[PDB]
């Protein structure tokens, strides 16, 4: 059972508790959308799942693997989980192609060149094979983020975490990235997607989790949560985004 | 003169020649501003200077070291040349401070205490010592680019390259970045800056090089080239600014 299992997870940056007891159970192939104001721990939660962040209390089990067990191969799980940030996914001094093959070639000891056959692959997947030999400075935000996804997908992960992949793009460039994330969900990928694009949520998401104050205030199918929120706070937040 | 000595530099991508015989010599402490239409070969030129791109013909000599010659320490040239990009630079998984000290420690082999002291020092110099322990996602673009400049300077380079560092920043964020760049030129740093911020050029640059079609078409003091362009192509390009 369960691809992602989180129990009473708590995190504190110094003296401040950022996550105050989070419980989440994500099934394989589920697309969970996380929403909520800024500073409610959305990004911190994702960093814990991708092991970029350590935590205080609770347990985190990635596909049967507890992240804090003695006999755990942590780097096995690190490769297992891919992540796309709102910004800073690409190295500006490297070509799009080399960006995508940097990790597989160096971590997965893989491949030196199935190393780049994989990359040309995904580039066609996101519709930018035509940009293989370009540098990040030539790409639009929309293209750059599509490349960041192809880069995360390059490691062949079972889980894909998106941290507001489009919130830094102007209105007209959001569509192309979301479209790729949609095609990804339709392919059976387990995805935890933090976003404010409540249109993508409805369309692609299985469940939605509304976070606020380091707690998960309410959850439920997009339809039910966006149309019929049950908690006032969920209303107070939705009534200024949807 | 001699900090950057370039002779008959040619570079082609396939049968298309991007740089068609560039000759230029930059003296130590000189601030050279590069302007021109997109596709003119401005980014490629900086990439050859920073060993990010190889070239087909000609000779490039950085601070007396031929990049093509039977083994010069190519890594030492990389060490002395710093570069700032348009689509900026930050490891989203590390704090600002750590982003800055990484190279100083990994490449220059500086002890952690000496590395952080220089980083705190630079952060303060760009008005961001408060962000030291923050992650990049908490920074605005103006702040992120200032962190990327600080990280570049952390290596104590002798040459600082800028490939349109403000071309992707919202207007309200341009000024804080150009300011830092201005303080850099005033303090004596040898700089090469590709930009369309002509105000910065007139104010900081010693010489402006107008590039077009892979050739350096015209050069001159900022005032002279802007107020009285001698070449028709320079005029045609300058006709569209302001
Ligand atoms: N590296 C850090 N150091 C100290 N505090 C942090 C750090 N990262 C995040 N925080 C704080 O933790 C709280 C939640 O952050 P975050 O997970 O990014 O919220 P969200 O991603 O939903 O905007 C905020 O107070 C944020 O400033
Ligand atoms: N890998 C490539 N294949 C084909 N053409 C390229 C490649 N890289 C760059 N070019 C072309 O080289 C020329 C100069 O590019 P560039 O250095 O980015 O100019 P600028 O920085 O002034 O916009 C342009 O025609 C650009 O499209
Ligand atoms: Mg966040
Ligand atoms: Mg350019």
């Amino acid at each position: 059972l369960q691809m992602i299992d989180v129990h009473q997870l708590k995190k504190s940056f110094g003296s401040l508790e950022v996550l105050k007891g989070i419980n989440v159970h994500i099934r394989e192939g589920e697309v969970v959308v996380v929403i909520g104001p800024s500073g409610s721990g959305k990004s911190t939660f994702l960093r814990c799942l991708n092991l970029l962040e350590d935590f205080d209390e609770g347990e985190i089990i990635i596909d049967g693997i507890n992240l804090k067990a003695k006999d755990t191969n942590l780097n096995k799980v690190r490769e297992e989980v891919g992540m796309v940030f709102q910004r800073f996914n690409l190295f500006p001094h490297m070509t799009v192609l080399n960006n995508i093959t940097l990790a597989p070639m160096k971590v997965r000891k893989w491949p030196r060149e199935k190393a780049e056959a994989k990359a040309m692959e995904l580039l066609d997947k996101v519709g930018l094979k035509d940009k293989a030999h370009a540098y990040p400075d030539s790409l639009s935000g929309g293209q750059a983020q599509r490349v960041a996804i192809a880069r995360a997908l390059a490691m062949e992960p079972k889980i894909m975490l998106f941290d507001e992949p489009t919130s830094a793009l102007d209105p007209e460039m959001v569509g192309e990235v979301l479209s790729v994330m949609k095609q990804l969900a339709n392919e059976g990928m387990t995805m935890v997607v933090v976003t404010h694009e409540m249109g993508f949520a409805r369309e692609v998401g299985d469940r939605v989790l509304f976070m606020d104050g380091g707690y998960i205030i309410e959850e439920g199918k997009p339809e039910d949560l966006f149309d019929r929120p049950q908690h006032e706070r969920t209303k107070a937040f939705l009534s200024k985004v949807f």
